[PDB]
């Protein structure tokens, strides 16, 4: 159109890019600054990377761009891309990504008044601080620092306004708190003018359905089956190779998939403490297996039973577990000699009474150690699991 | 030629980039959008992130790049690149990519009468819901969402023309359902101007031959396998040995194998849910092959069976599975002493008779519980796959 | 020099880099197209991306670029970069790179006469159809289309030179065939022009050495050395353990190797195929050493052999294998004593006799299904290898 | 504002972007550099690279952008961007990345009285030493490089301010020691004339409490757990199964967790050090588990022991470890009958005592080689821990 | 300065960068072309691709860019940014990186005679050739080929500098054997022109600590206790187990580690030489176990052994090996009674006499296996190892 071509040419005319755009220069410039989440697009805990896709929400007044909508009757509104008009230069403090800036350069929408807009999207890729003390069920605050890079407050006086997520998805493992803003003002050692900043924290709570069904419930199943060497009769040469293979199997789970986790050294993660208690009560169970072997195995000239042992388990352990007790010479000579044999015969048998007398020590050191396993075992994986916050809430949310 | 460049010399003449080329500036401009999609190049789960490789197709009329070809005879069309004229900022609202235009700027013909066409074509990389709920048998629709960055309903009226998969082709794991959209408008918060977008739906079904032929035959194969420590005579110590590797090898292959699902929780897939039952199937194997063997290796003078175990095992299980059911002086010290040898070896076989008889109701409860538990994994496989939707014509469609 | 600096301003004098440099307008410009290959630097089978390095090939004439050499005495070519004379917007249709363009744009050589010359180098990432069928002996063909992408046939007549492969570095991986190319055109719905375009086919082919030696070869090797479970004799407990361990070795194997497969559902691959009768076959062969263990540990007392099963197994099979069929008052209570004992000790004596010829069924059964699964194993692998094409030529090529 | 805009136009007048501000061309430019660590992002042993966060600190004086406030009541400062005012070539010397500048080209401050500024950001990929000589005890000394790329000494008097961490956040794995610097003068071989540098040496100590819980403990308890093989009573047949479970576990502990040391050949790091002993350990333990198993099942016909070992083996080492040290003619032809059986009897008895003497010396030399093993492991593993420097002072600040 | 910025002025007019710098057109242009390597930062043996941190070196004689320092006291040299003025085209042939040039665009400096000088560093990635035949004793040589990409003989004149390494940073992995290059001319078949070039071999050694410590040690030290197998006892069932689980373990650690090769067929890797051997060795050693079990579980009443086997396994082997070679009716009824017993007993001793001797034959071959198995597998580590070339001087310069 002849108007709005004739109003492109008259509006940069003597224009200058790098000009801010203000009538009394002694006056800072306001640009209210806000933001627009839509996805947690990934967080890494193991590089502390947070990845969102946002756009960021930019307006000012400028005093060189109106015009008199009555001189131009069809055209309201002018767009000019990149480089072509003053833009703030307001930058991502604490961006990861291998080039300072991600937002993609779009072009300006401008009032018949001078008022501006500036909507530039990008992937931003953001260095947050994440805690894994509480892992799975821990609240991660990530803060996204917004601030103008060589604008003071005498010069581009930033406002903030409140965070938009309206348009913001669902994301499948964490659910968003909230996003809260704050505006302040810090020195630096460059210069003696302030930079005030507009800093969004975003709250998230990590969804803990997935990880407990894949970690928790699987490893604490396969402790469970870990107990089941207290119930194998010592006859059967299987004790050590079921303790051994769960062992190795639960070793093999923890190298593989609690891996992700950062090798941070703020504090042991609560898995890692769950891990390791579970690795303790395995190895225990491995060492008792060994020693009521040692006991099952017992040579009956080795040695008589010591008196305080003997009479302890098989007194006060029976006891309370309520276990069962089990219990014409010619004529001369062939005399003897059958003689000899039976009483061979009753050696014998006195040798196995003693051994089965041994077997059962070990079977009533077996069963205690059992009862006493699943009640340790029990209560340490309750008292690690509901030591984390929010534990019962989180459960609530998720699995209710 | 002449004619050619004197046409592109008056071509440009006050020729604006930044002005939208329309007679009436009050009127809107008609853009033509469309997509021409080649290939679903990736998707992924985990990631949340589609690739494709589409060409995007714009058409507009442009007032100011007119001709009459009598004046220049030799050409019909001319080309112009990027920066040189007007385009619309068409943009995928919802991209994944670092950068957020993906597409390639390329050349823009022009009709002698003013018409254009501009077919950019890209890498695109959409963030699209990925649902992991029927897996693999699941059907993923994702939204490509196309629309003017800042032109509005009164500036740029973006009209939609079908999508065309003519010369889409084929991938060897997702099969195309069809590519449908739409047309909307809607408001935001910046501005009182409906932005009017076109959003392409992709319909894809997963082939799912691989996924059922590396995932899900072996593992009902080593399940099923799993059932043969029911057929190992207990007389031999490799039950346990047997339980215990399939139940290893299992944990491999899940902590292996499903780990390429995203960490979702919104609910539960169907393969974890398969697994999770096939691990409570092989543990309680290695529970009931644990009791068998306490069953099997009983001290005969531990104790007797109760009335009630010994009667309902040795007849009610035995009748069900027609179990076969086994079964001077010197002369007086000479015979007292034999008297004892034959007394302690009839006491030897009176027990020798009572641990057949535990042994027999080990191998009977044995048997049981082998029946009982190939029902149990038969019934409960079938079910959990047949529980998802389609199913059967997924079947139809890959395997026959 | 002077001459040289003169001809440069002369040349660039009213040129637009914009027009087609033709002298008749009307007709098309002829530009020859030609590709030469360099390396085939990574073809990725899962992502279905090729990855090469090769050098592009254009020339035209130019009306513009011409100058007698007579009046510029020193001179005979000149360079341009790019963006300042026209250039073919040839491009590859199916990239798969992030960015479409992947040449590396370069200077342009200019005859004396106004012919132009164009070379530039890039990696190229294309997406070619990967069949995986006859993997690692398949041979695959994978597209290179050309074209230029906003002129057609009336005004860019694209014309097609033989691919070089004169500086081709041969890869250690995969052996070049052959690089044929064809030219034709093709009609758009956009436009009622044709394109013409030029489309290189790659036909290369796998060398299987690394393969067969590292895949192929160890699980041959691992399924003889599980056929010994078999040979193992059943009074020691350990072929359960072999069987189960190789069988966790394989399916470890598997899992972790030919993970390098794309999920494709068009066909089952060689390699699958011979990796799941490998996988049957381990399974049928515990469940065989599990059947002997049953017939080797059987109760005396249980049952007595079925008379078909006993004549069957100590006749037919002993025949065919040849085996070796194994085989006052004080007196008269003292004998009564003495003669119970030894009808004991005969029961005894009668009762292993019935174990020894059931521990010979088992054995005559294990050697039977031992020459079974032998011989079936060799005729299953075998078939399996040579039901693959080009299989005897691939070997002769790479292993003779 | 109007002065603003008669400011910008008057300080570009006549102003060459390339010309080297100062107004004595003979005298050298002063340019103070300066860094701000602001995070350590991401260490890459294996592959040798530091990533951090950084902003770069340039000043110097500008004879040309000068102006008297008097006349410019509003302005007191101008930013220019990239490429329209001179600024410092101060590149990175050894930077690992891509492309070889990392910042981010931001606008420069400008003072009243020609003063700059410039604070480009950038992450900077840095290749440094790095020593897993102590891992993971190390401590660690990576030198950041800067200097003018194409100015001299005699053109650009660089000088240093010190580095400035009052920004720096912690790192949850690297504890910083220091950020200390030094300048220094140069040659080349293409040039006469020196280049002075500015050298950042970044010195971090790796914080180990997550490398000592997650892998010095571990493999210590596994260590630990497979002395339990000398625990075990021979007449069990699960020492070598425990043994070579214990061996394989640790293999693979070592194989998929010590591999991103890098593949240096320097020295030998302390963990592979240690792994090699704990292997050393093991296998030298299945070793003494194979020769107790090799006492333990000696036929008594295959030979008496030498004198030399069954007197130490029966006299020192019990001695030392106090183990208790276990222990008408048909008349004639009965008698001669019953004497065969008896002294056969005894003939057996003979035999099992010589048995049951060396089952004793096995368990002897197995408790012996227990006691040594578990002192030679606690030795050995104590020395190399305690062989590291900085250990004591490591642990004191992590656990405690 | 005032004189710099006059001569920035004089120096641009009439200036084109296009033009090459020569006062006789038809004379070359002579350009010196160096290379100062820095860090060889990666090398990759699966992708055929070499990553290094190099300095380009160019010098020309510019005839355009000269003054008299009289006229201009202060300024001696000048810096011109890319773009400014003729550069040459110089790239790297064999480059793999994503984009060809992998330069930084740097200043250029600039003599008060016109000598120039061109500095740009970059990582450079070429692709290289890299030979896995004697991995990891194995020598690199791997080509960068530079020259001019549009310049031909008759134009620029490419003159060779010696690479300088005075500032090479050693590599823990590789050691430097030099870097020494080339000068020759190629014709291409687009043009009739000369094209000459510059190509630097980098001759490269890998330093063999760390793979000879991480990979030859373990396999080597778990085939020395895979050898164990033959001093189990056959009595103990655990030789099985054992040879099973050492040749899973090794079967994993190649699969696992020995992955990093490429997927070659030029030849068999020395590597994997090693391992097929250590894998045979393995099988054979199980093998032999399974014989092993078989003479020992052998029936008495199976049949007696051939007179053959007899005589040399219990004389020969037995002499070579110095091995221990073992060893009124009422009183006729019970006469009848007795003897019948005793004849029993005697029959029972008999066969168990056959049965140890069984056992003797068993254990002398498994002995003799022992033995064979050692020295086969001791000589055919040290010829493997010594068959490849520079194996001595490798270990002198790394272990020594
Ligand atoms: C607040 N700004 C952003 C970081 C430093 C500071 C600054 C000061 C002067 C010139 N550039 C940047
Ligand atoms: C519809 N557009 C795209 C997202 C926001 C909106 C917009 C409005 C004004 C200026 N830029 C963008
Ligand atoms: C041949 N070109 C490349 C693909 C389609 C076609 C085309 C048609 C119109 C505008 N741009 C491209
Ligand atoms: C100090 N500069 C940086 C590295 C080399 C040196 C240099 C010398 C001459 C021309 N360019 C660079």
């Amino acid at each position: 159109g002849e108007f709005q071509r004739k109003l492109y040419k008259e509006l940069v005319k003597n224009y200058n890019p790098l000009e801010r755009p203000v009538a009394n220069d002694s006056q800072p410039l306001t640009v209210y600054f806000s933001l627009s989440l839509l996805q947690i697009m990934d967080v890494d805990e193991k590089n502390q990377v947070l990845t969102t896709n946002i756009w960021l929400q930019m307006s000012w007044t400028d005093h060189y761009l109106q015009w008199n909508v009555s001189e131009y009757p069809g055209v309201k509104t002018v767009r000019f891309p990149d480089g072509q008009i003053w833009k703030p230069d307001i930058l991502l403090y604490n961006s990861a990504d291998e080039r300072f800036d991600a937002t993609f350069h779009t072009n300006v929408l401008v009032n018949s008044s001078g008022h501006c807009q500036y909507l530039p999207p990008g992937i931003f890729k953001s260095s947050c601080y994440i805690d894994v003390r509480w892992f799975p069920f821990d609240v991660q605050h990530c803060k996204l620092k917004f601030g103008s890079w060589s604008y003071g407050g005498w010069s581009l006086d930033l406002q903030m306004q409140e965070a938009d997520i309206s348009g913001y998805i669902p994301n499948g493992e964490w659910d968003l708190v909230g996003i809260p803003g704050k505006r302040s003002e810090r020195f630096y050692e460059c210069c003696k003018e302030p930079y005030p900043d507009v800093t969004f924290t975003v709250t998230m709570r990590r969804r803990t359905l997935y990880y407990g069904l894949n970690l928790l419930i699987p490893c604490v199943l396969i402790s469970a089956l870990a107990l089941l060497v207290f119930l194998l009769p010592a006859d059967s040469g299987e004790k050590i190779s079921l303790g051994i293979t769960v062992l190795l199997s639960l070793t093999v789970f923890m190298a593989l998939v609690a891996e992700i986790m950062p090798a941070t050294s703020d504090s042991v993660p609560l898995i890692a403490q769950y891990f390791a208690s579970t690795m303790i009560i395995v190895g225990l169970s491995v060492v008792v297996t060994v020693i009521v072997l040692q006991y099952h195995h017992h040579d009956p000239d080795g040695g008589k039973m010591p008196k305080w042992t003997r009479v302890i388990l098989l007194n006060w352990c029976a006891w309370f577990l309520r276990m069962k007790r089990p219990g014409d010479p010619d004529l001369a000579k062939i005399l003897e000699e059958v003689r000899y044999i039976a009483n061979r015969f009753r050696c014998q048998d006195e040798s196995e009474a003693v051994c089965s007398e041994w077997k059962f020590a070990a079977c009533v050191v077996d069963r205690l150690c059992l009862m006493a396993f699943s009640v340790f075992t029990i209560i340490c994986t309750i008292g690690i699991l509901m030591s984390a916050p929010n534990f019962v809430e989180a459960v609530s949310k998720d699995f209710a």
